[PDB]
DNA sequence: TTCGAAAAATGCGAT
DNA sequence: CTAGATCGCATTTTTCGAAAT
DNA sequence: TTTCGAAAAATGCGAT
DNA sequence: CTAGATCGCATTTTTCGAAAT
């Protein structure tokens, strides 16, 4: 932390939230922004038969519920759920948009954010429309075995996941995700024991 | 509109004719543009040339603003024109020096993200939750309540090919017209060549 | 580090 | 022609809270 | 500112 | 099973720019 951090935090209200908690409900009225203090959590949508689609993973440092905030009378766009234990900073946009007028860095702070996340969505419709399921479940899988979470291994990266979540993250049932997983290993490019995933050849 | 009048004085005008390149994808960006007048479409293409369109940007609209946030950035997708357009372009160097000065030309752009981000994701919902049926049954009702639609006796008219409501849901031409061909089996449409006309 | 539920995840497979 | 979604249960595998170290 | 005949672009095939 | 992608071309629309009154 440092002073600016410090300095934003006291005009805000913290919570700590567990892990599987949901922070935002889609649909509701948005009247507030929040800032992660510490943890992570999942961006999702759903249909209405309540399959799930996430579009994507934040962390701290990461603003979250700022779509509402350049226009009133909007709702949130998506549900927000807790992945680990949370410390989350609220601020009502009223008062946000004070701040921003003492030190508009937050706002390009808060601006570099979304464009990042519009790349990322931007990709996965390309994704969704140009890639079989085996496609997009290799990349899904070379993807999280780079990340900072993902731990080293011999023969590659190591990473724990379910079938039901990777689906969750390339649009497929998990029966889907569990028959190529196995085509894969079959394939000599994974081993997959319970949760556990090794990608081979990632280096 | 004093900014706004403010911020043109700082830019470059260009004209574009309809169907040209205005981004390609892939090269470095440095510059932004806005749309002062016309309308555009910004798409993806995959390895084999096949396209997908992620957005129409009409006047009073930003473009190429995703690589000023980040050095070394590239265009994240081609953007073509639709109409004729007259675009105000400036450097990202420039940009910032505006910025200072007057940060609320930053809000305005970061309100069009916001949009575009919220617009985005509902696209990925619906290529991942609607078979091509619900995705171009949606489709054709958007186009039709949208300003540029034509009034018509029984309802709305909008003239598209089959090949670009391809492209903006993710399917093939042939998958297309078999669709507009049940839909009009229906009596949801009326289809002959280019119009369509949406009952209501 | 440990251990026994509790609860979550997984395999099924011809249409 | 090629890809995938389904569905009700019995089996695995993982998580969790408190003892044991 | 209407009309018209190419080029160009778009569409149907439809069992596999 | 249900949903969609494919391919080689002849045929059906659209788009255009030049010619007229
Ligand atoms: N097209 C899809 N088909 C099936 N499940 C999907 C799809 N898109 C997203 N999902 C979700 O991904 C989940 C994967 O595990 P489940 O089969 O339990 O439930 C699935 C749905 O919630
Ligand atoms: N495509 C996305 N990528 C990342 N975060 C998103 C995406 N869509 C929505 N969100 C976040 O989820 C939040 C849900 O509530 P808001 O709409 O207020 O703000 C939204 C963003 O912070
Ligand atoms: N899954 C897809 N299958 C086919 N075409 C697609 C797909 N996704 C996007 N497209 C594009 O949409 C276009 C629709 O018409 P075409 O079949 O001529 O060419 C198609 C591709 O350029
Ligand atoms: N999902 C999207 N919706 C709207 N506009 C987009 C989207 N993705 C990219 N763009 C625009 O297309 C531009 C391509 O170049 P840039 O990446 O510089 O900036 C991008 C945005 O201005």
């Amino acid at each position: 932390t440092d002073p600016t951090l410090e300095w934003f935090l006291s005009h805000c209200h913290i919570h700590k939230y567990p892990s599987k908690s949901t922070l935002i409900h889609q649909g509701e009225k948005a009247e507030t922004l929040y800032y992660i203090v510490k943890g992570s959590v999942a961006v999702l949508i759903k249909d209405e038969e309540g399959k799930e689609m996430i579009l994507s993973y934040l962390n701290q440092g990461d603003f979250i519920g700022e779509l509402g905030l350049f226009e009133e009378g909007q709702e949130r766009s998506a549900w927000v759920r807790a992945k680990t234990a949370c410390e989350v900073a609220e601020i009502s946009y009223k008062k946000f948009r004070q701040l921003i007028q003492v030190n508009p860095d937050i706002l390009m702070r808060l601006s570099a954010q979304m464009a990042r996340r519009l790349q990322v969505t931007s990709e996965k419709v390309g994704n969704l429309a140009f890639l079989d399921v085996t496609g997009r479940i290799a990349q899904t899988l070379l993807n999280l075995a780079k990340q900072p979470d993902a731990m080293t291994h011999p023969d590659g990266m190591q990473i724990k996941i379910t079938r039901q979540e990777i689906g969750q993250i390339v649009g497929c049932s998990r029966e889907t995700v569990g028959r190529i997983l196995k085509m894969l290993e079959d394939q000599n490019l994974i081993s997959a024991h319970g949760k556990t995933i090794v990608v081979y050849g990632t280096r």
